[PDB]
């Protein structure tokens, strides 16, 4: 037996997975979970008088509330969330 | 037996999966989960007086509320969410 | 048996996973979890009078509240969240 390898790889495995995300407001509330999973391989080669511009966009999340009024009671009653049992 | 490999690969496996995402507001509420799974391989080669511009767009999420009024009670009563049992 | 390898790899495994994220406000509240999982390999080679600009965008999260009024009681009553039992 001869076993020979060159492992020049890039791996993401089970990344960013099985997140349990809950937002349970009375009111007037923001939850942002920003969770991209990105694998980038970039091999720019630039000779002579060339130019390479490598400027791929990122994620933008904008939430704007200009006016927001609650004129009576904001009320949450929670007995539980998300039960598990075995 | 001779086993020979060159592994020059890029892999994402089980990434960004099985997320449990819940939004249960009374009112006037934003949940953003920004979760792209992106694999990019880019091999720009630029000789002489060439130009390469590599500017693919990113994700944009915009939420705008200009005016929002609740003139009476905003009320959530939750006994549970999302039960599991074995 | 001959076993020979070159391991020149990049690995992320089980990273950023199984987060349990809860936001349970009465009102007027922001939760941001900024949790990208990023693997970047960059091999820029620049000869002669070339230029390489490598400027990929990052994540931007902006939350703006310009005006926000609660004119009566903001009230949360929680018996529990997220029970587990064995």
């Amino acid at each position: 037996i001869i076993n020979k390898k060159l492992d020049l790889s890039n791996v993401q495995s089970k990344c960013g997975s099985k997140d349990n995300i809950k937002h349970v407001p009375g009111g007037g509330s923001v939850q942002i979970v920003y969770k991209p999973v990105d694998l980038s391989k970039v091999t720019s080669k630039c000779g002579s008088l060339g130019n390479i511009h490598h400027k791929p966009g990122g994620g933008q999340v904008e939430v704007k509330s200009e006016k927001l009024d609650f004129k009576d009671r904001v009320q949450s009653k929670i007995g539980s969330l998300d039960n598990i049992t075995h």
